[PDB]
C-alpha cells in the first residue's frame, strides 16, 4: 500500500476519560509506527482541540487510539462521521452496544451466541429481595457488572448490589464460569491472530489445541459481528472445565501500547507493530 493513499491522519488520542494515560501512550506509538511507515500522521486530542480542526485542516481519516467515554461509546464516532471523517474500528451502533454488557447480552442469548447465565438489576429495585432470588436461581460465586465486584457469599450481594447501582441504573449480575481459564481473540481484519489467555499478563500460547483454537476464534469473529462491532478489536470468553465457551464481552477500542493485547498477538506470528497499524488503518480505505 502507497502510504500517500491514506492522506492526512489523524491519530486521535488522550480524551477526558478515566483511561486518558493509556491512550496517550497507545496514541504516541500508533503515530509513530505510521509516520515510520511514511504515513502523514499527525497527534489530535479532542480533549483540546475542536472536532471542527479536523475537517478545516484536511484530515481524511483518523487511527482511533483513544479509550473508554466517548472515544469509544458511539459519541466520536457520531461526530466524526458527521464531519465526514473515516475512522478504524466500529461504526456508532456496534460501538454503543459494544459498551452496553447487558444488551450486548441479551443479543448473544437470543441468537446462541453462548454467554453466562445473569439476571439484571435496576436502581431502585428491594436490592435485599433480589440478592436472595438471584443467589437461588444462579448460584454462587457471581460477578456484579455494571452495564456501561467479585461476590463469594450470599449475604455481601446486597452492598454489592447498592455500591454498583451508584454507577450505572441498570447491573448485570452474573454467574462465574469456573475450571477453565478466560481468554481474548484479537480481531484485525483478516490477519489470523491467536488466542490469547488471560492471567489474572497475556498468556501465548493460550494451551488450547490448534483444533479448539481455530473454531473458537471463528465463533468470536460471529460474537463481535453480530452486534455491528467490526473491523478492529477484542471478544473476551471465559472456558468451563469441559473447554465450552461463554462470551462476556467486547471491546471496540483496544490498547496500542507496547504492552497491550494486540500487538503481543501479532508479534507473536511474525507481525511487527508497524504491519498492525498500518493494516488497521487500511481497513479504512
Amino acid at each position: 500500500i502507497d502510504p500517500k493513499q491514506f492522506g492526512k491522519v489523524a491519530v486521535l488520542l488522550g480524551g477526558n476519560s478515566a483511561e486518558r494515560e493509556v491512550s496517550l501512550n497507545s496514541g504516541r506509538l500508533v503515530l509513530q509506527g505510521l509516520r515510520d511507515a511514511g504515513i502523514d500522521a499527525h497527534p489530535f486530542d479532542p480533549a483540546e482541540r475542536p472536532l471542527a480542526a479536523l475537517k478545516e485542516e484536511g484530515f481524511v481519516r483518523a487511527f482511533n487510539a483513544l479509550h473508554g467515554g466517548y472515544g469509544e461509546n458511539g459519541q466520536i464516532q457520531g461526530a466524526l462521521d458527521f464531519y465526514g471523517i473515516r475512522y478504524t474500528g466500529s461504526g456508532v451502533l456496534g460501538s454503543a452496544l459494544g459498551l452496553d454488557k447487558f444488551r450486548t447480552k441479551l443479543v448473544w442469548q437470543q441468537l446462541g451466541i453462548p454467554t453466562p447465565p445473569f439476571e439484571a438489576v435496576l436502581r431502585g429495585d428491594d436490592y435485599e429481595a433480589r440478592a436472595k432470588e438471584i443467589v437461588a436461581k444462579l448460584g454462587l460465586p457471581l460477578f456484579v457488572k455494571p452495564a456501561s465486584i467479585k461476590v463469594k457469599s450470599a449475604d455481601a450481594l446486597p452492598a454489592a448490589l447498592i455500591e454498583a447501582v451508584k454507577f450505572d441504573r441498570i447491573v448485570v449480575v452474573e454467574k462465574s464460569i469456573e475450571g477453565g481459564g478466560e481468554y481474548t481473540a484479537c480481531i484485525a481484519g483478516n490477519l489470523d491472530l491467536p488466542v490469547i489467555r488471560i492471567v489474572p499478563q497475556y498468556l501465548i500460547p493460550c494451551g488450547l489445541t490448534a483444533d479448539e483454537e481455530a473454531r473458537l476464534k471463528v465463533l468470536a469473529r460471529r460474537a463481535f459481528d453480530v452486534l455491528g462491532c467490526t473491523d478492529w478489536g477484542r471478544a473476551d470468553f471465559m472456558l468451563d472445565a469441559d473447554g465450552n465457551p461463554y462470551f462476556l464481552e467486547v471491546n471496540t477500542a483496544p490498547g496500542m501500547t507496547d504492552h497491550s493485547l494486540p500487538p503481543k498477538a501479532a508479534r507473536a506470528v511474525g507481525i511487527s507493530y508497524q504491519e498492525l497499524v498500518v493494516a488497521v488503518l487500511a481497513l479504512t480505505l
